C-alpha cells in the first residue's frame, strides 16, 4: 500500500506543481511518459475538482490516460509535455494574487481543462501546412483554424470512450457553460487570434478596474472569458519565461518541428515556411524576433493586468531575451 520510490521521487517532483518552472521533463520521464495525467491530477486533487464536480477519479484516471495517449510521442513540441507544461503554468496563473477568488470552480476547471486538451492530436504541422496540403482537417474545418477545432473536437470525444466522462455528474447547465468557455479558450490558442487577444487584454488593462482588496473586476463574460483566453494563451507562449534549462529544450522542439516541417515543405515544392528552412534558419534570431514581437508584449500586457504578480515572470523572460542575443 505504499509508492514505489520512483512514485515517491514523482510526487517530490510533483511538490513543485504551484511554481513557475516546475521540471515538467523529469515528470514527464518519472512517470513513465504520464506528465499530462499525474499533473492533472495532481492539479484537480489540489484544487479539490474532484469533490466539486463528484468526478470519480477512476473516471478521472481513464480520461486523462486517454487523452494523453491521443498526443503523439513522435512529435518534437506538441505533445503531452507541452500539453501538461501549458496545464500546469494555467493553474500558476489562475493562482496569481491579482485573481485570488476572482473565477468560480467551473470557470477555473474550463481553463485547466482546456490547457489539457488544447493541442491533441497535434500532427506537428501548422494549420497552413494543413491548408496547403488539402489535408483531411483543413477540408473538415474549411481552413479555419484547424488544428484548433480538431484538439477540441477530439478533447470532447474522447469524454465518450469506456469510462472516460469526467463531466458526467455536471448538470446540463454547467455543461454548456463548461464546454462554451473550453471552445472559446481553445480557439483564441490559434497564432492568428493573438493580435486581437491582445488588443481586447491591452483594453481591459487600459480600461482597468479593481475591488476590495486589490483582485480585478470582471462582471460580464466577455471580459471573464477574455482574461481566461489570455491566460491560457499566456501559457501556451510561457516557454520563453521559463528558466533557460527549461526555454532551451522547448526551443529545440520547436525547431525540431519547424525543420521537420520545413523538410516536407521543400521536397513537396512549397516554398519553405517562415523560420523553417534548414541549415538557412537563425535560431537565436527567431528567438529574439518573437520574444520582442508578439512573446514580450503578450506578458507585459498581462503583468499590467496582475501588477506585480508577474515581475519575476516579465523578468526571466527578458533575461532570456538577452541570452539569445548573446547567441547573436
Ligand atoms: C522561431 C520561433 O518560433 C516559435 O517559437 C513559435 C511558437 N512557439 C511556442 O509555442 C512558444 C515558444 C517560444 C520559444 C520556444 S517555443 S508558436 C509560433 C512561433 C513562430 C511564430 N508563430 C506565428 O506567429 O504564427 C504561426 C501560425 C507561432
Ligand atoms: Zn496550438
Ligand atoms: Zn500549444
Amino acid at each position: 500500500g505504499v509508492k514505489t520510490e520512483q512514485e515517491d521521487v514523482l510526487a517530490k517532483e510533483l511538490e513543485d506543481v504551484n511554481k513557475w518552472g516546475l521540471h515538467v521533463f523529469r515528470i514527464a520521464e518519472l512517470s513513465g511518459n504520464r506528465p499530462l495525467t499525474v499533473i492533472m491530477h495532481t492539479i484537480f486533487q489540489e484544487r479539490d475538482l474532484l469533490k466539486t464536480f463528484k468526478i470519480p477519479v477512476d473516471t478521472l484516471i481513464t480520461y486523462l490516460m486517454t487523452l494523453e495517449d491521443h498526443y503523439h510521442a513522435d512529435v518534437a513540441y506538441h505533445n503531452n509535455i507541452h500539453a501538461a507544461d501549458v496545464v500546469q503554468s494555467t493553474h500558476v496563473l489562475l493562482s496569481t494574487p491579482a485573481l485570488e477568488a476572482v473565477f468560480t470552480d467551473l470557470e477555473i476547471l474550463a481553463a485547466i481543462f482546456a490547457s489539457a486538451i488544447h493541442d491533441v492530436d497535434h500532427p506537428g504541422v501548422s494549420n497552413q501546412f494543413l491548408i496547403n496540403t488539402n489535408s483531411e482537417l483543413a477540408l473538415m474545418y474549411n481552413d479555419s483554424s484547424v488544428l484548433e477545432n480538431h484538439h477540441l473536437a477530439v478533447g470532447f470525444k474522447l469524454l465518450q470512450e469506456e469510462n472516460c466522462d469526467i463531466f458526467q455528474n455536471l448538470t446540463k447547465k454547467q455543461r454548456q457553460s463548461l464546454r462554451k468557455m473550453v471552445i472559446d479558450i481553445v480557439l483564441a490558442t490559434d497564432m492568428s487570434k493573438h493580435m486581437n487577444l491582445l488588443a481586447d487584454l491591452k483594453t481591459m488593462v487600459e480600461t482597468k478596474k479593481v475591488t476590495s482588496s486589490g483582485v480585478l473586476l470582471l462582471d460580464n463574460y466577455s471580459d471573464r472569458i477574455q482574461v481566461l483566453q489570455n491566460m491560457v494563451h499566456c501559457a501556451d507562449l510561457s516557454n520563453p519565461t521559463k528558466p533557460l534549462q527549461l526555454y532551451r529544450q522547448w526551443t529545440d522542439r520547436i525547431m525540431e518541428e519547424f525543420f521537420r516541417q520545413g523538410d516536407r515543405e521543400r521536397e513537396r515544392g512549397m516554398e519553405i515556411s517562415p523560420m523553417c528552412d534548414k541549415h538557412n534558419a537563425s535560431v537565436e534570431k527567431s528567438q529574439v524576433g518573437f520574444i520582442d514581437y508578439i512573446v514580450h508584449p503578450l506578458w507585459e500586457t498581462w503583468a499590467d493586468l496582475v501588477h506585480p504578480d508577474a515581475q519575476d515572470i516579465l523578468d526571466t523572460l527578458e533575461d532570456n531575451r538577452e541570452w539569445y542575443q548573446s547567441t547573436i
